[PDB]
């Protein structure tokens, strides 16, 4: 197996029609996708892609062609045998690193092409991701990672040392996956453009279909966001659990003011009051927002960053996004930092597919890392999963855990076509 | 004035024929220009750059295309009378910004078209850009500044104060700079891949020409770099300040140990020991190669990210770049941080016209923020001044001012088209 070629599309959907996805920074957004097939002489291709809102997508879709060159003539095998190499090779054309490194355009163009190829491996080996790498041995999973920036705070060794004390008890981990599936929190009544009306409406199904969590979008109007949390926790019940996003809109002493004034809704956490990039501006708003704690991570763009958010405790909760940086192997290295300071990992998913990607990856987490789930909540959103030939399952506030072979991202054909930009 | 349309070239320069600008990361780097030209209907066109070392440049050039659809059409007097709310506008277009936000291609794009924009004013109203800025009061200074994600350290307010502190002495400094220029060190020899003969050669030209600053290369191979500093101080002389640079590729305990092992060299600071978003892996960088000063952020990709440098104490010499961040007006920003916690600001330069670029931006911040020159040096570097207009002028190590209108950066019209990709 070589991988041959590869092909893109700028895949773009209206979801602003009904601001499906509305929040305090994207009022807006038309959630799209850069969309990438890995192709190969044989039966299978390998399918990805990176999120994001519409305008821009473009440009994704130009990082993607530049690394189609350190990709198309690989051999499969010269992969597997050492993805961290690989996932070395892939970000590490110096010139293309100019162009972040790590960061922006370029690594969101890594996460669909290195998702890309873990879709193709797992469709070869006919196993669902979230098998394919749980059923892999501690070194097996060690050298999926590339440790470069992070070894002053976890070097392999004590990766390895995570690694080998989660082995005993995986298999009984995975039949009671297989039983349960992971728990998950919507976020589907919660976009800000809603009317109140909506909002209740939809609160009602959250709570009718079983969801212990819900997460609701503040940060625009003060006098909106108590309206509609006191709306919220009518409707929804005091058992609740309730969460807010401020979609990084404030400053830091405008965070703290703010999520106190939102108090009374018993808010678990807040989530990315402030930039993605301010480690200590989070840390700041978490000392005076406790005993709300502070979630973020959905934009955080690489381990170096993720390393810093949760080495200084600037975090209660580590966010994950499974194709803003570069892919499963280096989310693999963020869940490996954020077991080792003993902080819960909860993915950020809608989008477009994010949800059929995380599952993936908790699911690696609960048996192969920390080996825990039932205080955790995966984000899951209802929109867009028609367009998916296998697409996550979810009921009774819990993801089903996957079967078909590959990363459940490949699209209908028929997507491919009408939605292209 | 109105900004009626706009061109882009992408324009790359066989550098690596030569490895001029070859270092431990980037060994035969082409130094390349996402370059634009906003057109208007009068006798005056901005141009502007950003700069990429060969392979992804055409992902900026995407990236400006797109930011276009933000500033063709604009009045440049609703430019002038808020330059803040401009930065403002071309950066948060929601959608643009979930490709950054405020890094990667997204933002080396934003430098290029800001810049542009500094251009045709500076060109419309017959100055050069240093003199342009200088010749505003505090307040309208300020006005230039998007403070958004600065105010836990910097406020508006306290920037002002700043301002208005240097307010007075902005005449005599002005005096002085038309005297004396502003000083500037020399990477001219440090290349990574030039020869032990051609090293020997541009050390006794530093030397001759009156530099007391000069940079070089390491971080390959130890055995090099004691070799080739030896050979740098033979030939340099003792009262010559040597600077090292190791262009990110050392982990934190590596970077320790090898500057050390480089001691004898009396290295006045390491540069870039480490990847550009590892605020806490320098400041641990920092106090393990005491006395010797870290230096870095010609890859910072904001004031968010400078600004935790800045108060977390990571660094001893701040290192902004023209246009890796937002153009002026967030170079400004980060400038007036460093002087409210009085950092000295070293600009990188060289690549394809940074020197043109920069040696406006310390002009403003000697004559209209912190007031001080003498002992700072901004970076100079011999390349490819032959493709400017108004190229950048240096004697006796010292950076002539600027006098011509508009930001040194327009480039002779053959050179557009010989050197198009
Ligand atoms: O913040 C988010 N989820 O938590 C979404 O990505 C954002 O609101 C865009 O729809
Ligand atoms: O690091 C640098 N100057 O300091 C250069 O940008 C780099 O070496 C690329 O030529
Ligand atoms: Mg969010
Ligand atoms: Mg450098």
């Amino acid at each position: 197996t070589k991988i041959t070629g590869l092909r893109t599309y700028d895949l773009r959907f209206p979801t602003s029609e009904g601001l499906d996805g509305s929040d305090a920074m994207n009022p807006d957004p038309d959630y799209s996708a850069a969309y990438v097939i890995l192709e190969t002489e044989g039966t299978h291709e390998g399918h990805g892609l990176t999120f994001t809102i519409g305008r821009g997508n473009e440009i994704c879709i130009a990082a993607i062609k530049a690394l189609g060159a350190l990709v198309v003539g690989l051999d499969l095998d010269w992969i597997r045998e050492d993805m961290g190499r690989f996932w070395r090779h892939v970000t590490g054309d110096s010139q293309l690193r100019w162009i972040g490194p790590d960061k922006g355009a370029i690594h969101l163009a890594a996460g669909a092409v290195v998702n890309a190829v873990w879709d193709l491996w797992a469709k070869d080996t006919g196993k669902p991701v979230w098998r394919l790498v749980a059923d892999m041995s501690p070194a097996e999973i060690l050298r999926l990672i590339d440790f470069r920036y992070l070894t002053d705070v976890l070097a392999p060794e004590e990766a390895l040392d995570l690694l080998k004390a989660a082995e005993p008890g995986k298999e009984e981990r995975i039949a009671r996956l297989i039983e349960e599936g992971y728990p998950c929190y919507t976020t589907s009544a919660g976009w800000l453009g809603y009317s109140d009306e909506k909002l209740r409406r939809l609160c009602r199904e959250a709570r009718a279909a079983g969801f212990t969590h819900t997460k609701f979008k503040v940060g625009r109007d003060l006098s909106d966001d108590i309206r509609r949390l006191t709306i919220a926790r009518e409707e929804l019940g005091e058992d609740m659990n309730i969460m807010i996003d401020a979609n990084q809109v404030w400053e830091v002493d405008e965070a703290i003011d703010w999520v106190n004034r939102l108090a009374f809704a018993r808010p678990l956490f807040i989530e990315e009051p402030t930039s993605p990039d301010d480690v200590l501006g989070h840390k700041a708003i978490r000392e005076g927002v406790a005993p709300i704690k502070v979630a973020t991570g959905e934009m955080c763009q690489n381990r170096i960053m993720f390393k810093q958010f949760i080495a200084s405790g600037a975090l209660d909760i580590v966010q994950i996004d499974s194709c803003r940086m570069g892919g499963l192997n280096e989310v693999l290295a963020v869940m490996l930092v954020a077991a080792k300071y003993d902080l819960p990992v909860w993915p950020h998913a809608g989008g477009v597919g994010l949800c059929e990607y995380v599952q993936h990856m908790s699911m690696i987490d609960y048996v192969a890392i920390c080996g825990e789930k039932d205080s955790k909540r995966i984000e899951y959103v209802d929109h867009l999963h028609e367009h998916f030939k296998h697409p996550c399952i979810v009921t009774g506030g819990a993801y089903q855990a996957p079967h078909a072979p590959g990363f459940s991202i490949e699209m209908k054909e028929d997507t491919l076509d009408a939605f292209l930009f």
